[PDB]
């Protein structure tokens, strides 16, 4: 309601803003020409400085560009070259190296599959064995425990009803009346609320 | 009063639970007793038999990773010497291009250095001139953008104190009745908040 005395300082905000964006802003305008010309008087140097620098040296660059291509195309092959011969050297090393030790590994491997094709294969069988006797004391237990646990099932949905009903209708006749001065406390508040929020 | 008989179900409930936990544990632990009785015994067949087989299975596998071992060994030592051979004319060869491929890297290198010392000094040196001009514009640019910062920072703080202080005044004048109301408010809601949670 008030708000208008109070915007009303904020227009008059307004207004001393755009006494500012007048003056303020030409001059800084103006600041910027100054800007912009001291530029023109900066990169104008600078940009020939940069172009007549530039040339010499790219030129210069060039040079050493070259240096390095020539040195490096006079270094990569002859290194490449040994290098090769180096790694054919290394090539049939690992070759000569790799084929008997492959037939050594694949007879390791034999050594050590065929020794595990008769390791495992009685280990999983035992197992087998072990873990049937070890079902059976599951089902045993199990199936007890199945009986067991219906039984306190039972006497848990006994013990449940003694609960979902004398329990459950005393609540019932506990939330009645407590709804209902919950209901006389909720509508006086909602009044009283409303009257001092009017 | 809530609080009270809904906790006294709780309690109406752990009596019920202990008195089911009680043989529940008993039912639980016998059928526990024998899983693990079947268990140990098994586990004395399966460690047994694991301890009993284990023994001709590290047998024959230390037995199969003696030759891996000696084989291995065997086999290293030429090997080793092809790799030490080899690395010999690898790294020779190599230290033998390290060398005059050096030289050349270093001779490239002060020619690279030397034309970067004949260019960089001027370069540096014109650059200062540059940079001369640049911080000239930047002083005389400098020094009228400090000029016209103060002339535009007196305008602002000019429509600052008239915003500091009328405007503030104006604020501060509206915020007595308005605090004022508020507390009219804030101090007749909490008569309901009381009245309403006690
Ligand atoms: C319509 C347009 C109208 C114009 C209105 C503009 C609205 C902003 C209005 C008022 C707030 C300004 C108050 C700032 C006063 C400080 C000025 C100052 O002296 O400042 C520089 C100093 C640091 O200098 P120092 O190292 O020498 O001092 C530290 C000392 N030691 C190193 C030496 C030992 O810093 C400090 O005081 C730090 C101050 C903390 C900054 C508070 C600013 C609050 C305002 C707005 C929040 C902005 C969020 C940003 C969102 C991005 C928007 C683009
Ligand atoms: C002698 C003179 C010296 C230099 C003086 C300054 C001059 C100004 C020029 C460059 C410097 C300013 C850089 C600011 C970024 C510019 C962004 C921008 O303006 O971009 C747009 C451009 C153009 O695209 P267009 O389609 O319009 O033009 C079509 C192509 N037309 C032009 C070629 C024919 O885009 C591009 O140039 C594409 C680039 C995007 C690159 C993507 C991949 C980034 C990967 C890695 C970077 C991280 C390295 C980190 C590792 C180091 C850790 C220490
Ligand atoms: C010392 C001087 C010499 C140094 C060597 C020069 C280094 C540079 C050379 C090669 C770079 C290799 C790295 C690339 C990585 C990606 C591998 C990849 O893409 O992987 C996934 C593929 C998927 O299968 P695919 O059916 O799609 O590809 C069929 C392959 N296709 C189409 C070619 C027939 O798998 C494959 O390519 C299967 C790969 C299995 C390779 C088996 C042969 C290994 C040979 C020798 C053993 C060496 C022992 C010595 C080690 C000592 C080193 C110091
Ligand atoms: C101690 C006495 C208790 C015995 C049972 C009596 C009632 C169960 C009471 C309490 C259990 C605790 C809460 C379990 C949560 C289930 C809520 C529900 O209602 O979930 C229905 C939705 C249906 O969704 P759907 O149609 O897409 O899936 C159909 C399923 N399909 C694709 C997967 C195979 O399923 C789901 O959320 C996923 C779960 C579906 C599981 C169904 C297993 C039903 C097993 C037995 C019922 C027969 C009891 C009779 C035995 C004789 C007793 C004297
Ligand atoms: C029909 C509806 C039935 C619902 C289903 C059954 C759920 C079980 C529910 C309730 C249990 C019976 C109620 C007994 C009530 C009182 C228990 C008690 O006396 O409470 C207090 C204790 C100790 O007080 P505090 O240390 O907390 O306080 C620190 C001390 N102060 C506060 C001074 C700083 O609290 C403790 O002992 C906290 C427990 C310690 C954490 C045990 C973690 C167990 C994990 C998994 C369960 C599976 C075990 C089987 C797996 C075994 C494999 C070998
Ligand atoms: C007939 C049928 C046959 C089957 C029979 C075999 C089944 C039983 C299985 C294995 C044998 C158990 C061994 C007997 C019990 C003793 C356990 C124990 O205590 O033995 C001691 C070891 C050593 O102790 P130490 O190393 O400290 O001492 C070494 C420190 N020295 C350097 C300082 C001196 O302890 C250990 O072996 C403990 C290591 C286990 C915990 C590893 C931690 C892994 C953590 C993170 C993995 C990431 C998961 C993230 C998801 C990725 C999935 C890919
Ligand atoms: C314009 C072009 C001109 C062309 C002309 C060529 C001639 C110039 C010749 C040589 C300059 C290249 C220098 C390479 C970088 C050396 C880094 C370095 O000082 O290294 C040795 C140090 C000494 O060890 P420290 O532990 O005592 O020192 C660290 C401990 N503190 C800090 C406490 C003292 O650090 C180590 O050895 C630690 C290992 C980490 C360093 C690895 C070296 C990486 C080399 C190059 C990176 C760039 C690759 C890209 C180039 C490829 C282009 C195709
Ligand atoms: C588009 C792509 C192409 C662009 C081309 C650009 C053209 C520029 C071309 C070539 C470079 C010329 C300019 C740089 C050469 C100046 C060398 C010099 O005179 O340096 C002086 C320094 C300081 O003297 P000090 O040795 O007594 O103090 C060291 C004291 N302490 C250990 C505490 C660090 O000496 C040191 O740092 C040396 C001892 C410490 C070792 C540092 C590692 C040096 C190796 C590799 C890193 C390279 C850094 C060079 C990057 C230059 C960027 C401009
Ligand atoms: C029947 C219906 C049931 C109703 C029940 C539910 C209601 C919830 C109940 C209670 C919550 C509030 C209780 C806490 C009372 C303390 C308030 C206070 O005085 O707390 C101030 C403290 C800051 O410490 P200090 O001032 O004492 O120490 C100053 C430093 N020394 C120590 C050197 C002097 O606060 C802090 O630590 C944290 C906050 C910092 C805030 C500073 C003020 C910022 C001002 C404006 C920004 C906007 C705030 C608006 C928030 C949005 C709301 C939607
Ligand atoms: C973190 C490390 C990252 C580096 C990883 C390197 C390993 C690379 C892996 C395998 C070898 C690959 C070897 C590749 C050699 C081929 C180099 C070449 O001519 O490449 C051509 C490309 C072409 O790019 P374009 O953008 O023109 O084309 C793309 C096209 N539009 C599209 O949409 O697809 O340009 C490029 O990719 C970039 C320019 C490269 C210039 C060459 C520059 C080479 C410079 C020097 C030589 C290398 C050093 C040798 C040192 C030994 C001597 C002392
Ligand atoms: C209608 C009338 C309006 C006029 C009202 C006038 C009332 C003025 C009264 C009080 C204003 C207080 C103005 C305080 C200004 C700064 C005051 C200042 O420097 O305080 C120093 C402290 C000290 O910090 P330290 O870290 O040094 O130490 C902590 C200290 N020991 C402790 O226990 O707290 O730091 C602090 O606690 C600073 C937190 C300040 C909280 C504000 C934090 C900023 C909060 C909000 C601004 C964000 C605005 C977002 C708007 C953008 C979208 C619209």
């Amino acid at each position: 309601l008030k708000l208008l005395d109070n915007w009303d300082s904020v227009t008059s905000t307004f207004s001393k803003l755009r006494e500012q964006l007048g003056p303020v802003t030409q001059e800084f305008w103006d600041n910027l020409e100054k800007e912009t010309e001291g530029l023109r008087q900066e990169m104008s140097k600078d940009l020939e400085e940069v172009k007549a620098k530039v040339q010499p040296y790219l030129d210069d660059f060039q040079k050493k560009w070259q240096e390095e291509m020539e040195l490096y195309r006079q270094k990569v092959e002859p290194l490449r070259a040994e290098l090769q011969e180096g790694a054919r050297q290394k090539l049939h090393e690992l070759q000569e190296k790799l084929s008997p030790l492959g037939e050594e590994m694949r007879d390791r491997a034999r050594a050590h599959v065929d020794a595990l094709r008769t390791h495992l294969a009685p280990y999983s069988d035992e197992l087998r064995q072990r873990l049937a006797a070890r079902l059976e004391a599951l089902k045993e237990n199990g199936g007890a425990r199945l009986a067991e646990y219906h039984a306190k099932a039972t006497e848990h949905l006994s013990t449940l009803s003694e609960k979902a009903k004398p329990a459950l209708e005393d609540l019932r006749q506990g939330l009645l009346p407590v709804l209902e001065s919950f209901k006389v406390s909720f509508l006086s508040a909602l009044e009283e609320y409303t009257k001092k929020l009017n």
